[PDB]
Order: C-alpha cells, then structure tokens, then sequence
C-alpha cells in the first residue's frame, strides 16, 4: 500500500490514536548541542518522533531550520521525513509561494524529493501559486490565511473591496479553490464535510493562528469544512480551549494543533505531547456532545 | 576584501560593465539533458555564467529548480553561488516568508550557508518577515509587491483602506521599512537616492512585474529611490522599453531586468545577453538625457 495521502491517512490516524496534535520538528540551532550540525538536527528530530509518536497525528517539520545548515541540512530533512511511519502524515512547513512554472518545482521538491504528504503555501500571488501543488491529487495543501504573528495585523487585517478583511477574502478564494478541485465528484457529499478533501485524500487546508479567536471564527464561517492548522499554542501563549471552540467542526475534527518548543523543551517529550493531546481532547468531547 | 555587499557592489558592477541585466539561473528539468540530475543542473548554470558574465550585473538563481532535485539540488545551488565572482551580486530568488524566529533561519540559510548577497521575500505576514533578513546589514532584501503573473490581479490589486491597491500599500510599507533601516544615517543624503541602500550596501528592494506598466508607475511613486526587480521580459512577453520608462530612476538606475529562458534557450547565450543589455541601454540613454 504505497497509497499514503494526507487527509484520509490523517482521519484514520486521528481516530486510531485519538489526537489532533501535530508535532513540529524545528531544530533551532539554540536548542541543539554545541556546536550545532545537520547531523545533530537529525538526532534531535529523531528523538522527538521516537517519543511523541504514540500521541501524534501529524509531524510538521519546518524547512527553514533545516535550510539553515545548507545542503547537509536538507540531507537531514530528507532523512527525517523518511523516518516517519506510513500511517502518519508529514506536513512540510515551507510556506512556498511562486508562479506556475516555479511552483511546480517547489511541489515536486516537497512531494517527489522530500516525500512529504502535505505542504504550506503562500498565496499572496493568487491561485496560480496553489494549483501546481494541488495537481498532486493526494496531497494536502495548506494556504496561509491569517497568521499567528503580530504583523498579521498589518496587511492581513486590512479592509478589502460592506467590506471584509483581506484574510477573509483569502479564505473565500481557498474555499472556492477547494470546490474547484472537487467539482467532478458526486455532490453533495454522502459523508458531509465534502470539501474537506477529495477521493485521493488530497485537498486544500488553511493556516490560521490560534492566537486570533475572531479570525478562526471568521475563517470557519467562510470555509466550514476545510482543515485549519492553528499555530500559536505554547510558544506564543495562545488560548487553546478558546481556539478549538472557534475552529473545530461539528464532528470534533477539521483542526490541527501544532506544537514545537512546547514539546521539544519539555523534561519528558512523550508526557508533554500527551498532555496537549488530552487537553485538546477535553474540548473535542464537549463540541461533539452538544449535537447529540 | 571580503566586504562584498549587494547595492554598492551592484552600482560598481552596473557602471563597470554598463548593464542592468540580471541573469536568471533556472535549471528547469525540461531544459536539461535527459535524464536530468543535480549535477547536470550545475553544468547548465556554469555554462550560463561563463558565457553571460561580461554583460551581467547580477545573477538570480531560483531556489525552486534546485530544490526539485532534493539535497543534491541544494548541493548544486551552493556550488553555483560559489562560482559567481566577488564583483557580481547574487540574488537568491527563494520568496521566503515566515515569522521572526523562522525567518532568521531562512536569512541565515541564504547568507551564512548559500552565501548569497541578496534574497527575495514574501511579506504577506508583515514586516516581522522582512526585518530578520535586514539584520544582515550589507544584504539586499527584495520584497514582493506586485508580481508579473496573471493571478496578481486577484489579491494584489484589491482596493484597500480614497482607497489604494494592496500592492501600493505593500510598497508604502516597504519604503517606510527602508527609511526605518537607514534612520541613523545622516539625512538628507549627500548623494540623493538615500533610501536606495545603507552605508554597508544593504537595503530594501522591490519585486514588480515588468508586465504591469501601471504598477511600476505607482510603485515608483510610493518608493522613488528603491531598486525594482522587474521579471516578465522574454518568457511572459513583457514590453521592455515601456517598463524601464516607468520604473527607472532619474540617474538611469534603480531597476533590474531579470531574464532566464530568454537567454538559456538562445543559440548563443553571450550574444543574447548582450542583446538585452543593449536594448535596455537604449532606454537608459533617453531617461538620463532628458534631465541635462
């Protein structure tokens, strides 16, 4: 079964280990034994995977930290991705964004070379920057909508042309794009969250910071079915219970909570991972119970 | 003299070889001898540099095409960058864009590891995504304003809050950012285009497609001194004479014309490079002559 994908594999993994926890694989030089190397970055990511695997539904390595070591850093990235099991999606956080010809090469890099199951994308340049990634029909493509940082309140929150914030228009385009890539499948869906993904387990995802509760509420309203990657928990001190409440779908899914330092710096990685997992699960229980 | 920078080195190179031609180093698999490899990508870029060097003021390798071959592809990128002389700026077209911590790693990748003199950046996430690159005070940081593709007329041209297009607000932020990073230098400048770059030869650049003449006119008006990288010529059939007229500064500089396939596919690379060089120069003659 070399038919590993993003969303279908994800859903099974989520139900199998009961988790929406995504674990970031970010080898910051400062967190590695001195003197830092690409090899040490590999070991760092290995131990993390080895210990948090039972509580994790998805691994999110961030390309920048590997790129910091040059070619040996990417050599480490490839080895890290190859280390992750076939039943656990790999979301490559590279926030790539360029024109057609060029985006096709970033897509191939992420999927053919690094062998990721999903990838992060920047759509400032419009849909021509997202489609090339979606041609790989079984892959997850997560578009940056409203980010977790402070400066997101500089362009992303600008009123656009009753006016809507730029990030909202971005979400509407993403939803329209999701609908465009599932246009030939029997509609309406027979399971419900039909735009969540396509028959191959591929589809459009959204990146919305957990830090901004309003944004999650607005994005969810524009894109009711799509998955949302919500960075912010731990490091940026985001309110986890309030975030899930705003972004989770009726079925208690449709949202991924990525944590990096929150886990990697912990005395016990495995115990910490589970702590977030359980914490997340307390909220999911409520959401799913209200509608039964 | 290991004091190579972007803008000061650039200006000298521009005057030395009399050119605003930037040569793209984009090894598309389709243009390489079959079966394509990272090694063949290196040779491809080598021959290009070897032949167009005398007419080129800057080399622009696009990271995506190297990333397409995996780690060996980046191993090739590093070798390509190391091949370029000390008097010719290297602009790494990676369109990187992420938060502080992470952007610092992309910066280090581009400068410490790949040893580029400049880099392309995506500011959808605001100024926190650009500053980390600017901490490397002698480097050129080119922000995506209004791109050359079609989909740029999807978000970039949206009216923002007398309303202005998003790309214009993006330019104003870039100019405000340039002014922020040169705030401690004697002002006004003694040479004029003072925000062009800082004392270390570093500074903020702009990426505006040559294809959209109006955009060039608008961006120039918001950012009168800054350099503009204008992709579009050749491949996307942009009007070169009209583009330069809209974006060139009074002194006949402040603009870079990147060409990839236009050159790489030519029967004679060197002759073609010069053809664009001369073509560009005919326009510069006029601009500089009107104000004398």
């Amino acid at each position: 079964e070399g038919c590993k994908n993003f969303f279908k594999t994800l859903d099974a993994r989520i139900e199998a280990v009961d988790s929406l926890l995504t674990v970031g694989l970010d080898p910051h030089i400062a967190d590695l034994p001195s003197p830092a190397t690409a090899e040490r970055a590999f070991v760092f990511c290995e131990r993390i995977i080895r210990e948090t695997l039972p509580f994790t539904c998805c691994y999110k390595p961030n390309s920048a930290f590997f790129e910091a070591f040059g070619p040996p850093g990417l050599q480490a990235l490839e080895r890290v991705c190859a280390l992750i099991p076939d039943d656990v999606p790999i979301l490559l956080d590279a926030k790539r964004g360029d024109i057609g010809s060029t985006a096709q090469a970033y897509a191939s890099s992420a999927f053919d070379a690094f062998k990721a199951d999903g990838v992060t994308v920047n759509a400032y340049m419009g849909r021509e920057a997202v489609r090339p990634f979606l041609s790989y029909r079984n892959k997850g493509v997560f578009v940056l909508v409203k980010t977790s940082n402070q400066s997101s309140n500089e362009f992303q929150t600008l009123p656009v042309r009753q006016d809507v914030p730029l990030y909202v228009q971005m979400a509407r385009v993403c939803n329209e794009l999701a609908q465009e890539c599932v246009s030939e499948e029997d509609s309406p869906s027979t399971t419900g969250h039909g735009l969540r993904h396509n028959a191959s387990g591929g589809g459009v995802g959204l990146v919305v910071g957990a830090t901004d509760i309003e944004a999650l509420r607005e994005v969810r309203k524009a894109c009711p079915d799509l998955y949302i990657l919500a960075p912010g928990v731990g490091a940026q001190g985001a309110d986890l219970e309030r975030a899930l409440s705003a972004g989770l779908c009726k079925d208690g899914k449709g949202m991924l909570i990525p944590v990096s330092r929150g886990i990697s710096r912990a005395e016990n990685l495995a115990a910490q991972a589970n702590a977030y997992r359980e914490q997340i699960n307390e909220v999911r229980r409520g959401i799913v119970q209200q509608y039964e």
